């Protein structure tokens, strides 16, 4: 019918009580970054890169 | 006017009496060696070694 919960996991009250969403916590928004420059040069005689 | 040697240095004959000459000892003829390779371009667009 119905539920009380008390409010601290301890008697001596150090450790209150909490609805955490663990996965929430511990999960973030990423972020990404990406920057490449690349440059090449052809001669008869040769090559670079 | 004379000077006469002991066979060993110890009285338990563990070690020889010698002439050593140490630095002749520790000294060798050393060896160098030195190679070298080096090869260039050179285009009107850019250049590479």
């Amino acid at each position: 019918y119905g539920m009380t919960l008390s409010k601290y996991l301890d008697s001596k009250n150090t450790m209150p009580v909490a609805d955490t969403d663990w996965f929430d916590e511990i999960t973030r928004t990423g972020v990404i970054q990406q920057y490449n420059l690349s440059v090449s040069n052809g001669s008869e005689k040769g090559s670079s890169f």
